[PDB]
């Protein structure tokens, strides 16, 4: 269980970095069409 | 405290299965804006 | 490690509720130009 714990919590980690750029490039879309 | 950091790991985890599926449905409206 | 562990929950837990508040920003833009 510890051992699995420290593990999931890294996958948590590494997901929230992938969705925090998916954002990112969501937003540069969103502003193309907002000044376009 | 162990048993309350567990818990509080897979709330965490909830949130961004939860938070994903939402940018996907950002996405869809982004998607059809810009393709429109 | 118990105790880094402890913060980098806290940490990931911190940034799941700032994603969350940039994803309504982002909704809140998307609206306005579906509606506009
Ligand atoms: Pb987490
Ligand atoms: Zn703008
Ligand atoms: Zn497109
Ligand atoms: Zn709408």
């Amino acid at each position: 269980e510890w051992e699995a714990l420290e593990k999931k919590l890294a996958a948590c980690e590494s997901k929230a970095q992938a969705l925090e750029k998916k954002l990112q490039a969501l937003e540069k879309k969103l502003e193309a069409l907002e000044h376009g």
